[PDB]
């Protein structure tokens, strides 16, 4: 219920790069929210991505997102709602790299 809206996002990946940008969550049904993402990686690559947060019966928040601006790499992971104003992003890219970030509202 707290996800919908815009979040400021900072991330770091296993290649030692960092990223900054935003994620925007749109409620769709009781079991899914749509996500769109914008930002920039520390190597200069622009970030444009879109996906879905799927909610399982145990309330786990699974995220799948594809990034056309990064050669269509895909990211799959889980969001952990630490508080009403903070969430943690743990994921792995389709290249096999860890991607960790923090969402702040
Ligand atoms: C800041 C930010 N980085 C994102 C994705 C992202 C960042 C990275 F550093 C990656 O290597 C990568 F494969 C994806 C994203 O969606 N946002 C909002």
């Amino acid at each position: 219920q707290l996800l919908p809206g815009t979040w400021q996002v900072t991330m770091t990946n296993e290649d030692g790069q960092t990223s900054q940008g935003q994620m925007h969550f749109q409620p769709r049904s009781p079991y899914t929210l749509d996500i769109v993402a914008q930002g920039t990686i520390s190597d200069g690559r622009p970030i444009t991505g879109y996906g879905k947060v799927t909610v399982k019966t145990d309330d786990t928040l699974h995220v799948n997102i594809t990034y056309p601006s990064l050669g269509n790499i895909k990211v799959q992971g889980q969001i952990t709602m630490d508080s009403p104003t903070q969430a943690t992003w743990n994921s792995t890219t389709s290249d096999g790299k860890k991607l960790t970030g923090t969402l702040q509202r």
